[PDB]
């Protein structure tokens, strides 16, 4: 069942977070926050730029120097702290799904069973690992002693987007922290709110100051302010291609400093003839409308065998008009709106390219409402793979249907874009199963689902769709720096 | 292509080999060694017995001082002389072929394209593991720093059976070897004959004395010796149900020592409606008639559901009735004899049992010849689950044809067994191919295949047909002993 | 600070807990539970024999049935509730204490801020690993697909001793369950009641029925219905060299069961002349005087370099004088008494023996107090390699020093036993502490301390103290069952 | 014994390698190659651009296709072709070295003992990885089967040195090819000649056409086709900061390739008053000087305790001026030229800092001879760390020594550099060499050693002396991609 909050929401947390302290600009700026149904202003935040990243970053610093709290502590403490986070998060979780709903027009619904099961889940799978991360001892060549730290990086720069703020908070601060790390988080404009709540939980926790600051702001400001930091060791991005190419050009530029992105996709779904159908057309379907499809892996490219295409795209369109919109706290809403103008106009012009370009309209394809960012759930069929719409990365509730009859073909088309995050394959085949996962140039490939993402499986792109992986055990390789240590003895024996 | 020797072979290594010479027993006793398909003296062996153990010991232990060169020496050139040594064994390829085939009643053409190619793959598998055994670096509670030595055990017996006497011989060395461990090798009195002459490669390949000792002998007399031996640090053994527990036990009133065993199985098969069903006979049939039934791996149990019971029972006959035995050196021959007077005795015991139980005779049922231990290649259908040759590992060619229509059922039978060594599965389904799998109490499950075994997969049973794995990265952890080692230090730092 | 409860032990758990109810013994037959320090019955407990086992592992083997919930559930789940029992034994704490303290005969302090706090954290990180169990993807030769399952074993029969009633509890089940297997406990006779307590604590936590059994009772009757049983898949136990021998001979004897044992040890310290000479004197002082020297680690034989021998003998015996027998329960007492009679005897008949064969008797030599079994702490000097005191573990407050002037010699005195479990070093010489270290036939090496155990750090004995390792990643291994499974595939690709 | 060519060294490969064919270039363009110990021309190589690079990374992505003979082969078959290519360089060791030396400037003694030691070396271990790159099975929450596949990320240009031409490509090619990578190589301009002839050994050894392309060429020009192709799916770099920023930035701004750099540094030794002061002064002589001091660990600032730093000082100079200049290829010859012009101005630039800004000049200081580009090894003491020698990468026998009494600041001024390939430390404290080793922020930490490099060890700078590890088994996870395949199933079990 779906419990809520009985009193009104109020925010108190709106200030930039340095050393378990709350901070005003160093400008004094503030900005506005908005709730993108209503397109009301919530609330006003500290604008943080490069001044207030230079004072969190010195800050990381401190809490990472030899000696201190968070270096000497117990590993196991480390995880102590983590999974005392995820217990207050769980204690915080109808305030924070309702924040984050408000805040980032997310249906509620999802916010409290999906997103805030996810960060509590993903907190304690990270609390696990923190005394688990170990080296090496080497049988080198010679009369050596050679063993291997896995040490923490050092202060990492974190940049958040708006369409998963808590979710994507703790994926980046839970493999970090486990590993000892410390953090300079940078959420989105758009959604500060729910971060600063979790701030005010990391002291209460008991972190050592400096071990987690966040600053809220701008990205040509505050972000970039990250990316180009010469004390910075390490920056975490996940966002647009266009930003990311900026934050590995300002590293580049700067300190060399280790860069991980993750930046959507143009995920293809491949459906077989021998396909459970149903299951196919419902796991596609949420694939590609999930959170109004403000999703990395959305299911952006549906190619369906042509002996089934024409029952696919209508029982696609039987679910995709079955969809209520509205505010996303009110029960029975099942589509919020999408986050800003930008998002918005973005969409609207997609679905118009769609429509000139010569796809078929079957449902939407236009806005939806008198406030609000809403865009009407909308489905193309007969969609080439030169239309924008199979190129592009939509960020809506746009879905795309091709067809196709020959399986050498449809893996090259599926294959034939820069992007790379995600894919799914629906038959019931062993062999197509694996041959055609294998062949994919996809980070994650789901056979008979979609969309299964869970914190024991390592999460990240080939190609433009990022670098590095995320969770998992692999997902700590890229929060840890590796150290070979090697003794000179007398003799070695094996 | 299939070559062959050109001269008569003939048989140089016949004494016991202790740190890299030649002895005679210490009894002066010898004993006969045949060739099965014959029943013809081929050569006399020295008899090793528990003296002969005893000095062998002795030198193993010696080369295991700490020290000593193989203690001291690179791992990367333990690795160098295990690959030198399959370069050796690829030179004699065909001397071992043919001394495997003369002496163990092996198809020459397996001995050459399969047992030669296994033992020369598997080497060179476990000389690359060599230098990258390693152990840990632990973040331990505390201002202390802790690391893992995964140091070799010390002195390994290894008893090794007639049925797979060089492959066998390699899986036992090769991994023992990588890892730094000295071995007392205690072939089968049947097949001693090609470990000699393994045993003169090793010192041309140039390993120190000590490392590698061969003790030919019998098993009451040199194995109960190596099991019962109060220096000996491991015993590693692949054979009979009934000598595992001796060994076991035997090891249990002496040291302490580390026991693993592989004890053969009655491993089962289930062939669903939906398979490809010409695969299915193919792989079923080799599963159990390959080297004249006497695999530990032998499909010995073939569950095939109703709907294709009588087709697969046809087509598994119209097979069976294609071999040619006679001599497994003459092109052509497709069957050979078993390996000795015993495992004949007990396969025609077990015929006779199956028919006396009613199960129904489709082919063959007796002996064949006037010299050498052959058996017609048998089939059984209509087996049911009580009767004998349902039960008991019969070690010849004899395979049990089932039907089954409840799939609950089926697999409740096939896990109704104390072996547990591996299994197959037929399917097309992926759903059932992965659930019948993982609910199948085997240590090798083979799907839409059977009897595919490779040095990179961990291998061993389930339940009493043994413990522990070989080859692998898994198989490594068996012949390593795990030190930790914690440093106090005035103050540990992330 | 050290709280104390603060009203009287009330016991109420005193029967045989199977299917997460409590059950009479089959019998009716109860067994007395003592006080050692006043010689009182606690309580009377019921006692289990092989009808009782015969339950337990029938509920065991139940709850791992393939669809069980046990089975089915997620391994974050297990994880969960696994951090749920270390959360309930955190919230008895006291009340575990006290108990542990009262029926074992532990010094409230240690058993307060050592056993509890060593439960506590080693549930922790078990409860981390649950979801962090995986296999492999492997790149066999041929066109096929090779994974592994890291399964578990099935049912576990775990046979605990009584110096460490809920540490040894928790080091059992903590990676037995945290891999997914069922467990049969047997405590020892003489402490079933912290073990009973915490089976109320895992039915409170939610662990579904049959995943823990407990049956209290004895040795040669439940313990030797474990190691003999035909159902049980895997025995672990740690206790003496006799039963040890007797647990692998029965497993041997029933169903080839794995087995792994640890079996206490002759733990030698070796002290070079450049030593920081206070600290090796505490640190081997506390390292056998532990626990009334009821320790496997006990660090029983002490060899000095000469130069600094005679001020290690005093300052030894200084600090041996210093302590204050009593009730283990009242504050400032500093030694409660030994177990039971037979280890009581045991102590004093081999004080008797170093007395006898010419050892020098530094301080005290006898019993004490008019009730308990309270043995005086004695220190022996001017030991040598042939007294029984050298050879023999005592498991009381009993300690020998030895003097050697050769470090080559004392590595080999050090070496020189059937025992292995740990070791320590005390010396400023880098290459002497890694070259000693390797060279000690030991399961773990302290260097500069003795006796810190972490649930980071596998332990385990080398040579007759035991096979296998607990804890840390390694210790893991033992508590699962590789399978293999590979399918056949068209075509594989890198 | 150093063996030497008893002929002529013959240059025979001067051609573009591109499928296994030599090419001519697209222009038509050659370049020449000089020796720099006689500033003569050896020969004209075709110079390779951005059309040859462009033909080079289509060949390597015909030969990544799925279904490609180098995608389909065994893994252990791509071990076997590195252990041949292993044993061919090992054939051609004499030539190989021979040309090193002529074409490099390096000491032949050095090239045909260490450089083509640690080529064969480094390619066996290589080879051993190959068919030992795994991926996992994960217990994910829900019911699913998740595994993963450590693929080969696809079309890897590596820009290699000139400084250790052959180690380099062998460090770069080795763990490439062994994780299934097909790469597309860029020698330094100065120094292709040893790759072209490696080059016809990847053709003899039968690696599949254009798994290895080799273009040599100039920077600006073929290397920065490289760094920003669009069709690249990884560059690796060893060489200067600025190309490093220039190959990171290109990167970010084409199509956000994986980038690994490996940048040099400006690494330090502390040498604490109990070092054992006669082998810290030979390993930090070695450390600065070995080949020309061109070596990017370079041991550049050598801080020493008060108390011995007028002893190491002198010793120091002592062994400086013990060197024999001249043509690398004369037996007795200990230092060699340095590469080119370039390099040469740069050191003899920054030597003269060294005097002007007050370092006391203990011997050298200027250039030699008449022909090659020779500098005379020059000692500075009393550097401080403002001055350029103290802050600037050399690249030269330039040796800087510096004093210090306390311990907390010479870390903190070890640590003070934008750099952090490698440390040493040199003491006979155990306490000291663990806490000095975590503190220093250094990829590599070198105790009472320098320079101790081996293929079982990861190889990496902290901060700007680059990203990613080289060869360890740490160093392969940079070599391939990460997929995760989820495969809905109806019911898991444990
Ligand atoms: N890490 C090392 O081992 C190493 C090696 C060589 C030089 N260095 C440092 O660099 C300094 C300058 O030496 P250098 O000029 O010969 O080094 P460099 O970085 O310019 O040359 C190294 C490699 O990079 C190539 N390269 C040059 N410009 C390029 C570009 N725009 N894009 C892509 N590739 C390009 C070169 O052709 C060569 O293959 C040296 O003094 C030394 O301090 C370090
Ligand atoms: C035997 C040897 N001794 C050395 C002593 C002092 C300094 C450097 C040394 C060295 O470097 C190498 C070497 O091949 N490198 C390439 C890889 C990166 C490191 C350099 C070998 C080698
Ligand atoms: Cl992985
Ligand atoms: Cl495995
Ligand atoms: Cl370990
Ligand atoms: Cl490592
Ligand atoms: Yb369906
Ligand atoms: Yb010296």
């Amino acid at each position: 069942d779906l419990p809520v909050l009985l009193t009104d929401l109020k925010i108190q947390y709106t200030k930039i977070f340095i050393n378990n302290e709350w901070h005003d600009s160093v400008s004094g700026k503030k900005f506005p926050v908005f709730n993108p149904a209503t397109e009301e202003e919530l609330c006003q935040v500290e604008e943080g730029d490069k001044e207030d990243v230079d004072k969190a970053v010195k800050a990381a610093r401190q809490a990472f120097q030899i000696g201190s709290p968070w270096r000497t502590m117990d590993a196991s403490e480390r995880g102590r702290l983590l999974y005392k986070l995820a217990d207050l998060i769980e204690r915080d979780r109808l305030l924070l799904a309702t924040m984050e709903s408000m805040n980032g027009g997310k249906l509620y619904s999802n916010a409290y069973l999906n997103d805030l099961a996810g960060c509590i889940k993903t907190l304690r799978y990270c609390a696990g690992w923190a005394d688990k991360i170990q080296g090496r001892t080497i049988p080198i060549d010679g009369n050596f002693f050679t063993y291997t730290r896995h040490e923490p990086i050092g202060v990492c720069g974190q940049i958040i987007p708006w369409n998963f703020p808590l979710v994507m908070l703790i994926w980046k601060i839970g493999p970090a922290l486990s590993c000892g790390n410390t953090v300079v988080v940078k959420p989105a404009e758009q959604t500060p709110l729910t971060a600063l709540h979790v701030a005010s939980l990391i002291k209460e926790a008991g972190f050592p100051p400096g071990v987690v600051n966040i600053v809220p702001g701008y990205g040509p400001t505050a972000g970039a302010a990250i990316s180009s930091h010469m004390d910075i060791d390490k920056v975490a991005f996940t966002g647009s291609t266009e930003v990311g190419k900026l934050i590995k050009e300002a590293a580049g530029k700067s300190n060399l400093k280790r860069v991980t992105l993750e930046l959507g996709g143009k995920s293809p779904c491949i459906v077989l003839a021998d396909a459970d159908l149903d299951n196919a057309v419902e796991f596609a379907h949420h694939g590609v409308f999930y959170h109004q499809g403000q999703c990395c892996i959305a299911a952006s490219r549906i190619f369906v065998e042509e002996s089934i295409y024409d029952e696919f795209v209508r029982r696609s369109v039987e679910r995709a008009k079955k969809y209520i919109l509205g505010n996303p706290l009110t029960p029975g809403v099942t589509q919020g709106p999408q986050i800003d103008k930008e998002q918005y106009d973005k969409i609207l012009d997609l679905i118009e390219s769609g429509k000139k370009e010569g796809a078929k309209l079957e449902c939407g394809g236009g806005p939806w409402g008198n406030k609000g960012y809403f865009v009407q759930p909308t489905v193309f069929s007969n969609v080439t793979d030169e239309m924008r719409i199979a190129k592009e990365e939509i960020f809506g509730p746009v879905q795309q249907i091709m067809k196709f009859k020959s399986l050498d073909d449809v893996i090259k088309r599926a294959n034939n874009t820069f992007y790379g995050l995600s894919a799914g394959v629906f038959t019931k085949d062993i062999d197509k199963a694996i041959t055609i996962s294998s062949a994919l140039q996809a980070g994650t490939v789901w056979v008979n689902c979609y969309g299964v993402v869970s914190a024991q499986c390592p999460f990240g792109g080939f190609k433009m769709s990022g670098n590095g992986r995320e969770l998992g055990e692999y997902g700590f390789h890229e929060y840890t720096e590796v150290k070979t240590v090697t003794v000179k003895i007398s003799q070695k024996n094996s």
